[PDB]
């Protein structure tokens, strides 16, 4: 699994340009088309699961359905010769959580309209029936020009974890978690809203609100704890329109990620954020 | 004409907040409504004149139909004891040139963000039958949220005057004049783009393209002169994309505010300008 390797025939591995717990990600070409691409190569922990892998195939396969400035595409999935991947377009972006190891904040405007475009995105997979399920910086590809990417729909939630809760484990992170979801509820719109109420508030203030030593801790203040208050000089509007995002009850957020960026749009415009 | 003014028994003036040749902007209080507000009170030379008065009240009552985010409202005319204004919307936003007073250009991405604003903004109004005629920065409005807001439709260009290449002189500046309308053509909405292409490369690059000690000088360019080519640090597709909107023929530019922003959604996209 390395430089050279050209997966069933098709796709040539270049270099490698990410990782985590479920795989790795490289930059090959397709020698099909002779397009560069990014390939999501498996671990075999999860190549080798028969009902894992129908899950991953489910949300990525949706997705791939999906014809969005800002959705990352999702091109194909493959078997290799016992090698499990999936095809996606390669972004020329730079992670959210990458931008802001620099920054701290995002200025006030940029955050809103990556907030807005973010929104956008994730109602498209709503409409399709489509969850994201793991809403957070590492998934929020920035360009060059600003245009949003969004990555990994889906996948990442198809490991079936027991709730963390009582686990005290997350695959990845539980920084951006839903309340719901940290107590083994499964996602709703209503969730990624929330995790995008967490990367606003972050994105806006300097820092996430909820830390903690380990996963649990974390996943719990989500559970029980309100968060601090943001900044007296952000614009009320804007704080408001963050703290809705951020309520316990999924049923009392904006539902989904159109009346979401909605609500980012008419406060961008000097407005109130709307009746969720 | 100063503070504590009630202008026709309704709206009393505050404080004076903008000036130009046609006359001086003023903060007001509507005390029909309660609601602060700009009133625009025109100079005696103009208020005096039957068939520009005509022209302006045109203009404006069409801007005045208008609801959208991007349009700065117009609200109403009157006169009041000899005495014309226009009452607008209170924008609380710093005009485009004020802010590059200390920025020299704006980010890629605010540039882009706030080209594409005022693009759908133009064409609401080149929808409803209505030309800008004075796109240039002090024009567009930046709030601190990145709305932009566009004033002053239509109502500068009312002074009926002749070409600027006989004349050798212009109510305002030259500096983002199309050339068509610096022949003596009435301008269209393909010069309202070609000017937000001047006000585009002023704002990606840090200056403007045509500099001249007076109006006659820099108009002339317009006409005769291909733009400097713009920095080669800055994505080609969106040196293309300036670069059709700064086309001598507006034949051969997109042709109102709507195609012009989807030729920026597409840039930031990471697409090629399509064809105009």
């Amino acid at each position: 699994p390395r430089v050279g390797v050209t997966l069933s025939g098709r796709y040539r591995l270049q270099r490698l340009i990410a990782t985590g717990g479920m795989g790795q990600v490289w930059e090959a070409v397709d020698n099909r088309l002779g397009r560069r691409v990014a390939v999501k190569v498996l671990k075999s922990e999860f190549s080798s699961d028969p009902e894992f892998i129908e899950r991953f195939r489910a949300e990525a396969r949706t997705t791939a359905m999906l014809n969005h400035p800002g959705i990352a595409s999702v091109h194909d999935y493959g078997e290799s010769q016992r090698t499990a991947y999936l095809v996606m377009e390669l972004v020329n972006g730079e992670p959210l959580n990458s931008v802001l190891k620099r920054t701290g904040r995002l200025s006030l405007r940029h955050a809103l309209d990556m907030l807005e475009q973010t929104g956008r995105a994730l109602q498209i997979a709503h409409a399709a029936g489509l969850v994201h399920r793991d809403v957070k910086p590492g998934n929020i590809l920035i360009t060059p020009t600003g245009q949003v990417k969004i990555t990994d729909f889906g996948i990442a939630k198809a490991v079936d974890a027991a709730p963390v809760t009582q686990t005290g484990m997350v695959m990845g992170t539980a920084q951006y978690i839903a309340p719901e979801q940290a107590l083994g509820h499964d996602a709703s719109p209503a969730s990624d809203v929330y995790s995008l109420g967490v990367v606003g508030y972050e994105a806006v203030s300097g820092k996430r609100p909820f830390a903690g030593d380990g996963a649990l801790t974390v996943a719990m203040k989500h559970i029980k704890e309100p968060p601090p208050p943001l900044p007296p000089d952000l614009p009320p509007n804007v704080r408001e329109l963050i703290e809705i995002t951020l309520v316990k009850n999924p049923a009392m957020r904006y539902r989904s990620g159109g009346p979401f960026a909605d609500a980012v749009a008419a406060v961008r415009a000097g407005r109130r954020p709307p009746r969720p």
